[PDB]
């Protein structure tokens, strides 16, 4: 199934190409990047300026995202502002972050909202490397999640790369 406003699979789906992507990179010796992606001043937006504004930088986020993509590579959706790419096959971790660079860069761009004003916004991006970070769907996926965490709250509209030490830094 695909969300009704932006046409994206959900998390269901998500998890079993990872799944499949992981099992396949790990043959060929290949590597694979996990992306979580939260917009920033969400709330912040729906409060001030309405659902209908929020569906639409939804929208936008969506599309900028598939912008920078490879046919190869998958977003979802996974719910509100946040989503999940699988960057498959990878050369480099270097892409990974090249990627991530990208679709932060796209942001720049202000978004066109139904009264024909414009709000500008950002988005925070974890990255996990297989098989650098981990080599299980759910663990892949959790990485991601906290390195966005912990990027949103150093600094928001950055990306930043899963690090070993991460449950420490979670704990202080
Ligand atoms: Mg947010």
């Amino acid at each position: 199934h695909h969300d009704s406003l932006t046409s994206l699979p959900n998390r269901a789906f998500f998890e079993g190409r990872l799944s499949r992507a992981l099992r396949d990179a790990n043959e060929h010796r290949e590597q694979l990047a996990v992306l979580f992606i939260d917009s920033d001043r969400f709330k912040e937006i729906n409060d001030r300026l309405g659902h209908a504004a929020g569906d639409t930088v939804l929208v936008n986020i969506a599309m900028r995202i598939r912008g920078q993509l490879r046919e190869s590579d998958l977003v979802a959706r996974l719910g509100g502002d946040e989503f999940a790419v699988l960057l498959a096959p990878l050369a480099s971790g270097a892409d990974a972050l090249r990627i991530a660079d990208n679709i932060i860069a796209s942001m720049q761009a202000p978004i066109r909202l139904s009264d024909g004003s414009t709000v500008s916004t950002s988005l925070t991006i974890g990255i996990a490397l297989y098989p650098e970070h981990a080599d299980t769907p759910a663990a892949l996926l959790h990485d991601a999640d906290m390195a966005m965490y912990i990027a949103k709250r150093q600094a928001r509209g950055s990306r930043r790369l899963a690090e070993l030490n991460d449950p420490r830094i979670l704990q202080e």
